[PDB]
């Protein structure tokens, strides 16, 4: 649960992402894959990537980063009223992709890391607080659907 002022911070930060969605999406995925190499094994289309240089050169990885962040941005713009947008993603991630909730924690922290890396000194303590709360809400509502499905 976020206040109006917190949502305002979230959507202000998101404007930074929307200025270069593919570059942010690329770096988020590279941070996830290099920090947590077990996550790469969930992607049949990226498992061939052995080095970060290969990851950086991959146009399909940048494409997938655009898909991921476009979906997250659509959810964030709902300011918590995201049941319809979140349900299909929870279902596909539990039943088809088999993504444990832990990996959603990993990517949440990766988003925070990339924001500081690309906007050093321009991602303030209030903005980090609000973004973290928004990603926690997203993860918690997915977790509720995972529990319904019995997925671990
Ligand atoms: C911010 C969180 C994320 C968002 C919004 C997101 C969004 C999406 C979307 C929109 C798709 C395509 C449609 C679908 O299959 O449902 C997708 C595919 C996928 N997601 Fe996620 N995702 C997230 C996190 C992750 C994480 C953490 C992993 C794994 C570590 C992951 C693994 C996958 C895989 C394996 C695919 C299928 C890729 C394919 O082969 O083309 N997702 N995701």
């Amino acid at each position: 649960g976020l206040s109006d002022g917190e949502w305002q911070q979230v959507l202000n930060v998101w404007g930074k992402v929307e200025a270069d969605i593919a570059g942010h999406g690329q770096e988020v995925l590279i941070r996830l894959f290099t920090g947590h190499p077990e996550t790469l094994e969930k992607f049949d289309k990226f498992k061939h990537l052995k080095t970060e240089a290969e990851m950086k050169a991959s146009e399909d990885l940048k494409k997938h980063g655009t898909v991921v962040l476009t979906a997250l941005g659509g959810i964030l713009k709902k300011k918590g009223h995201h049941e319809a947008e979140l349900k299909p993603l929870a279902q596909s991630h539990a039943t088809k992709h088999k993504i444990p909730i832990k990996y959603l924690e990993f990517i949440s922290d990766a988003i925070i890391h990339v924001l500081h890396s690309k906007h050093p000194g321009d991602f303030g303590a209030d903005a980090q607080g609000a973004m973290t709360k928004a990603l926690e809400l997203f993860r918690n509502d997915i977790a509720a659907k995972y529990k319904e499905l019995g997925f671990q």
